DNA sequence: CTGTTGGCAAGCCAGGATCTGAACAATACCGTCATCGAGCACTGCACAGA
């Protein structure tokens, strides 16, 4: 569960070794963090999936509250309130709503990691120029970050695949902080311009399936439905166990 | 064996005009994204029975 388990990748903004911190650790302390990832693109994938994270489970009430928490860390306590009613969407492995994913997906076989690997595959050069076996085995940190990435950032896998809500690659540009806990606080807006700015389906797509070639008018679209929207129909198979993520 | 020297080298004036210098037609195409499942091929597989 991307609310309760570690999964998140940091190592401190001036430190040294990574380590995988949980989505309360990062909300409880004056630890200062800076995201760690091989990639660019993941790093920022990953914010903006903490982003939209904590746009759902705590938008500040005022300007006030917002600058606070800013400065200030929530306690334990404050944190588990907030987070208490959307554990439920959160499950990568999950019965009936698996996070970002549809289950009941007929296909003959099965896809490798690497397609959602965002430029490792995708043009026929791909297999010449880049290193092999980048999408082996993910951890699960990295295959959510994948995922999201593919529903924000990158084009769809081919024909019959839809892009995300922007469209195809559009430029994501997030406000800049010091650490990550406050980058992450400084790009949630508050509850009056949440309001302001979306003036409806509230509930996700692996929650509230998409109809197949119904037509959306874009104003009947949640926000939390539109900031975790899934284009694709995707579904994770059964992980492995121990070793190196690759 | 022995072969020279001085003194001197110009000035005037004059070089053109006419009129003319192009047009047409034509400049390419292919491949270097991907997806899914189906319909339809090499291609070995032993055999059973010929």
């Amino acid at each position: 569960n991307l609310l309760i388990d570690n999964w998140i990748p940091v190592r401190p903004r001036n430190g040294g070794k990574v380590q995988i911190i949980n989505l309360q650790s990062l909300y409880c302390s004056r630890d200062q963090w800076r995201l760690s990832l091989p990639r660019d693109d993941m790093e920022l994938a990953a914010l903006a999936l903490l982003v939209c994270i904590g746009q759902i489970i705590a938008p500040a009430k005022d300007d006030v509250e917002f600058r606070h928490r800013i400065m200030n860390p929530l306690t334990e306590d404050e944190f588990q309130q907030l987070i208490a009613p959307w554990i439920d969407m959160f499950y990568l492995n999950h019965a009936e709503h698996p996070f970002m994913q549809t289950k009941g997906v007929k296909a003959n076989d099965v896809t490798p990691m690497e397609k959602l690997l965002a430029g490792v595959s995708g043009a026929t050069n791909c297999a010449f120029v880049n290193q092999p076996g980048q999408g082996e085995a993910l951890c699960g940190g990295c295959t959510a970050i994948a995922l999201f990435n593919q529903a924000n950032q990158a084009p769809g896998f081919g024909g019959g695949f839809k892009s995300g809500l922007r469209g195809g690659t559009p430029v994501t540009t997030f406000v800049r902080g010091i650490d990550l806990r406050s980058t992450v606080l400084l790009n949630v807006l508050t509850l009056p311009r949440l309001q302001k700015q979306f003036p409806t389906e509230n509930q996700p797509t692996w929650i509230k399936p998409i109809k197949s070639n119904e037509s959306i008018p874009a104003s009947s679209i949640g926000f939390v439905r539109g900031l975790f929207w899934q284009p694709a129909h995707i579904e994770l198979c059964d992980p492995i166990g121990i070793g190196k993520c690759s």
